[PDB]
């Protein structure tokens, strides 16, 4: 099980880029996800 | 199960560009998701 | 099980590039999941 | 003298951040001439 | 005297970040100018 | 004097970060020029 409390951020079987600020340039494709 | 308490933010199974400021440029495709 | 405490971020089987500052440039697939 | 011809641009005594994609990010100030 | 021809980018005491794909972040002053 | 031909830079009394990418991070002062 998660419990975040009050600001707590969590995940699991994640992929995060978490960051004040943040870019992506030129980029092909950002998300993908085939199932 | 989750659960998230008064600011929590959480996820499973994601992918997250959280973050302040957050600009993405030039992209030929953002989000894909094929199933 | 996971519990995070008012601020605490935490994670399981994750990839992250957490960071005040993130960019990420010439990129051809940022996120890629494949299942 | 300065003369550019049909595409060409040209500076002098200048600052120039000339490019395709331009980002900036969290400034105070981008721009600022004092005399 | 300066001339460019047709494509050709030319500049005199100048200061220049060409390229391409160009960010800059965090910045305190980007362009300061003081006489 | 100063002459490009169709896709040439060239600059005299200068400071140049030419580049395709060119990133610039928690910078003070990116441009600064005193007279």
């Amino acid at each position: 099980e998660m419990h975040g409390k009050n600001w707590s951020k969590l995940c699991k079987d994640c992929q995060v880029i978490d960051g004040r600020n943040v870019t992506v340039t030129d980029v092909d494709i950002v998300f993908s996800k085939i199932k």
